[PDB]
């Protein structure tokens, strides 16, 4: 998987999710809230805090809070704050994020 | 577990290992090199503002995790982030699974927990 | 002033500069966002950081159809952050229509059909 | 043909035109320059004091020069520059000015009647 | 003595100690703390030019001259000077910077202040 | 919070920072209008290539007239455009004079005579 990406949807829109345990916060690029219609969900604190937005992983849907940034290093960070919050297992012998009871393959990058 | 630490040994000294699937390439700090005694062992080694460049390569050493050894090579840096940074290149190497329901990093079929904020800061 | 054409991509005018220069087509970021076409891209990418102008490759878009003239074709182009021209016809696409730069007539030739070039009203 | 190039001759000697429609002006290399022995041709009209921070700007201007493209002759005028990036430039100003037709079905200049082959990646360098 | 320098010892081991009265606070280099053997004492202290802070060696011995001082002070990635003598350690001493007879005075031992030759 | 002593410069009061890490003595230009010293002054600086601060150098005093407790000393230094501090005493200075910054008493001894080193209530 030679860095670590999943495939998420966040208001329908998918997005290739990069996996870091060594990240506190989520973080979503300015772009990336551009592309998903999520600029009207921001806030007056780093460009805004979304409060709450859909997360669709896998078959599950998951509430989520994160902030966007301007830099585009990623499209999307999911940092230990929701790895924790949804009790994650990052498994590197299946090669799968497994959430719930369910497993979401790690990644179609160039 | 504010963030994901391991107790782990190189070459029989006990470290504190920080777990990141974010990093590409494990690392350990000079300080920890030195503490580790593995000055002597290094490499030669990147072309012509930060990641502090490189002091030096160790080809192996040998990891103890839980009951289990394991061998590893990783970079040495004049950064003193962490002592050392368990990075990607390891986590697959050994296709470890950072279990965070059961807060443990599960290696082979073994379980090592991760560190409460108290064995840190 | 220069040479440009007047075009269509996914139904939007757009003022394209013909450049037999250039050997890719590209198109603004801020012409993709204006043509709905940012959920529309690839993982394209330009490595890590070296080269030190311009800007970089935001993504791909794969397949767009182009409407030239009265024909439609399809194409495929690059975004980038330079918002320097909207969109710049390249060597890539002039080659892949076989397109002829008419300059006699003051025309592009794409196929039979002949486009012809945009006067300076046409243009700010 | 990883781009449109043409064999043209500048005071007799042999060169490979960089065709581009996206350029306003033609350049030429100052080291093209030298190897044409054009540089006992030039001006004092140049890019002033203000400039920018890379393209090394406009060494003067060859307010004629012949051209030899295919069996015809022609009247040219062009900058030198600094920036080696390619040895001549044959923009639109030069494209226009002989009414030129850039055909990529039979990958030809045609100028005045006559076709000019653009180049197979053989005739350009590694 | 084009600048104020100082011959010490810490952790046993030779140093150029830059006095300045200007400086709230001393410093070492970290390439100094390395060549020190000093590293495996850090706190790792930091802040939120000169590269700003390392971390900080809360106890340290200083031989200068024939006596041995307990020090704190703080290593930073700046190589301005190996070591910086600063108002923190020249008060908590009570050393007079006497350019008289070209001396630090720290308890009643006379400290020379270095040749321009001990120095590049 | 620093070592400070209370001097006169041409006849004003000034408060002197006592840096022994300062090769040169400088004084702000506020404090050079103060001691209405800037027609008194050099085409002195230090060439094209600096830093970040400093605010370079507007020009050197050749002689000032210092009152340092009951004895009077002949100075020169730079002016500045920068008000870290008015008046830095600087090593140049500390050594002409052959100064003693003794931090047991707490005085700068400049001959046999002691100076003392300001309350942080006389520094603002």
């Amino acid at each position: 998987v030679y860095m670590l990406f999943i495939d998420i949807e966040v208001n329908g829109v998918p997005i290739k999710a990069f996996v870091d345990s060594g990240a506190q916060s989520t973080f979503m690029s300015y772009a990336c809230a551009q592309k998903c219609s999520l600029l009207r969900l921001m806030d007056t604190r780093i460009v805004g805090k979304i409060h709450l937005a859909t997360l669709k992983i896998g078959q599950r849907f998951f509430p989520s809070s994160f902030t966007v940034l301007q830099d585009n290093k990623v499209e999307f960070l999911f940092g230990l704050d929701l790895l924790r919050r949804y009790q994650c297992c990052i498994d590197l012998k299946k090669s799968v994020l497994r959430i719930d009871n369910e497993e979401i393959p790690f990644l179609d990058i160039t």
